[PDB]
DNA sequence: GACCTCCCT
DNA sequence: AGGGAGGTC
């Protein structure tokens, strides 16, 4: 395997600053925030170059070239490079092609997470997987200069070679604008969000942690008093023995490994013995303690008291974002004791406030749009309570005859319809029988014949084309749709049904983010985007901007696309994330 | 290092 | 429907 030719440069030259280049700014640490850049490579019309970061990033011409938006770069995962460079006070501009995002749009099922995996999609194999170069786990390391340098230049050369074929394919798929006008500009916005971060009131979490520690100690002792002995409550072997052998509790669910102690199961066992509610309480508290007190405190930067998440923009199969380290998309809200964690998330400057705007029922509104179901579209045109309306229809009752249990069940059905669910899975959910579940679904489709039609038509389209699409032309390939195995085919069908709804919702909120960022700038507001949680945007702004944000944010979000039904956005603000309710 | 419950939308 | 994050072996 003969080396690829390149200049191991000792200094930056003019021919390295062409107005078109593939660029590699390598950040090997997974978490790129304030992380080292271990090397640089540039491939352009004049050749291939490796530069050492301490050289290139001290060179004013290079830094200016980095920041010049008329000097176009092709990269893989530009957000990583962008953020790492922001921490060093350097702006990266002019990124006109991101191979990671191109690969993700073409097929999110491939799990492209390095240049080698993207290149393999076009039968290009003259580059190694990062894992082969860096190793894995405790053996992970930056290799010596000649090996590192060759690797970065090969990645750059791959990018240079693969841009045209990736773009041609995106174009054939009508995904070219989706890359260039949505995902790439979103990438910059997300880079700013991650860099800005979110301020944490660590003292507040620590005293929450102190309280929890005390309450956990109390319940733990109670559990041991009720069990008549001590044991590792978090050990599935030990607990299963206490519950199902020593205390003779019925076994309602098994798990391949052993006895199920899932919360759905424990709830049914609670009548039999007082230990059960205490174990549940213990789990709720321990979850908060371990994950959202301890876990959060571990990743707060002590110098700024901020958490800086990383939004994985090229992971989920539907076009949603994900968030890591910490995950700021699963902060408790459902139960009050856990929701109080949100009080620890505070504005980053004094006299600023948190502002949260969320779409109201975006998935069902999208479904109404794509199905063209007359009844559902009317329901949203009237701005009805959708679950109450759905109860009225499937039970054939007047609004005044809808009971709370009726509403709750219509709500579960609505979620089921959205997730493409079937008699069995709705059964599990409503704690009812398969045949009953099947009658609900049948009643649903009688009231919403357009949605039935859609569910039928989309599964057939998935079979005929091999994939389904979203509003903005995101794509998901569903080859299991023709499996002769019921369970595998059926999962594929649900995906066929759900992906255009979940994915189109993701598309809309991504566009809103772009539109919003543009409006914020035009208006010269200091308001800034901090977070996205699938159907909601969280910002922080001076107290003096709230009144304008109240009008501006919902409007931008509501007007992002025009559907057959209105989009509706609710909003709140307050001293903390908790209070923005 | 791999494999196997509970938090969010 | 999508995700992220301690015991056992
Ligand atoms: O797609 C964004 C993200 O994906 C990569 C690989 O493409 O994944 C690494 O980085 C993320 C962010 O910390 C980690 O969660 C993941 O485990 C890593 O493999 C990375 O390059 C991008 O930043
Ligand atoms: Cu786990």
């Amino acid at each position: 395997a003969a080396k690829m030719a390149f200049t191991l440069a000792d200094r930056v030259t003019e021919e390295m600053l062409a107005d078109k280049a593939a660029l590699v700014v390598e950040v090997v640490e997974e978490n790129y925030h304030d992380a080292p850049i271990v090397g640089i490579a540039v491939v352009n019309e004049h050749g291939r170059f490796f530069l050492r970061p301490e050289t290139a990033l001290a060179d004013p011409q290079f830094v200016a070239w980095l920041g010049d938006e008329t000097k176009k770069k092709s990269m893989f995962d530009s957000k990583r490079a962008a953020v790492a460079l922001k921490w060093k006070g350097i702006e990266l501009c002019g990124v006109s092609f991101d191979l990671l995002l191109a690969a993700y749009l073409l097929d999110p099922a491939q799990g492209v997470d390095d240049v080698a995996a993207a290149a393999k999609m076009k039968q290009y194999e003259a580059v190694r997987p990062d894992e082969a170069v860096y190793g894995k786990g405790a053996k992970r390391a930056v290799p010596d200069e000649p090996v590192l340098a060759e690797h970065l230049v090969r990645k750059a050369a791959a990018i240079w070679a693969l841009e045209r074929p990736f773009l041609d394919e995106l174009r054939r798929n009508e995904q070219d604008r989706l890359l260039v006008e949505l995902e790439q500009p979103l990438s910059s916005i997300l880079a700013e969000m991650e860099f800005a971060g979110v301020k944490v009131d660590t003292k507040r979490l620590e005293q929450m942690g102190e309280e929890l520690a005390e309450q956990l100690r109390t319940v733990e002792q109670r559990i041991y008093e009720l069990a008549g002995q001590e044991f590792n409550i978090n050990s599935p072997k030990q607990l299963g023995v206490i519950l199902f052998e020593k205390l003779q509790l019925p076994v309602l669910k098994k798990s391949k490994t052993g006895y199920s102690t899932s919360a759905d199961v424990l709830e049914k066992l609670a009548p039999y013995h007082e230990i059960v509610e205490n174990i549940l309480h213990y789990r709720q508290l321990g979850k908060l303690q371990s994950t959202y007190i301890e876990g959060l405190l571990k990743v707060v930067r002590p110098d700024t008291k901020k958490v800086h998440t990383i939004f994985n923009q090229a992971l989920t199969q539907t076009g949603r974002l994900s968030s890591t380290e910490p995950n700021l998309q699963n902060i408790p809200i459902r139960l009050e004791e856990g929701r109080k964690i949100r009080q620890a998330f505070v504005p980053s400057e004094s006299d600023w406030l948190i502002f949260a705007a969320d779409y109201s029922q975006i998935e069902l509104r999208v479904l109404a749009h794509i199905a063209e179901d007359d009844n559902l579209m009317e329901a949203f045109r009237r701005d009805l309570d959708i679950h109450t309306k759905t109860a009225m229809d499937i039970f054939q009752v007047s609004e005044d005859e809808v009971t709370p249990n009726m509403r709750r069940q219509a709500k579960a059905v609505n979620f089921g319809i959205v997730y493409g669910i079937s008699d069995y899975g709705l059964a599990q959910n409503l704690n009812i029988s398969r045949k009953e579940a099947a009658e609900f679904i049948e009643r649903y489709f009688e009231s919403f014949p357009g949605v039935k039609r859609y569910m039928e038509n989309i599964v057939q389209e998935a079979k005929q084309k091999g994939y389904v699409t979203t509003l903005l032309h995101r794509r998901r390939y569903l080859p299991d749709i023709t499996s002769r195995n019921f369970n595998v085919r059926s999962f594929a069908e649900r995906m066929a049904m759900n992906t255009p709804i979940q994915g189109s919702a993701a598309d809309i909120i991504k566009k809103a983010m772009i539109d919003l960022n543009a409006r914020l700038k035009e208006e010269r507001l200091q308001a800034r985007l901090l977070l996205q949680v699938h159907d909601e945007l969280i910002l922080e702004a001076p107290k003096e901007e709230m009144e304008r944000l109240c009008r501006l944010v919902p409007e931008v979000m509501e007007q992002a696309v025009t559907l057959r039904v209105p989009l509706k956005v609710d909003y709140h603000y307050g001293s903390t994330w908790y209070d923005a309710k």
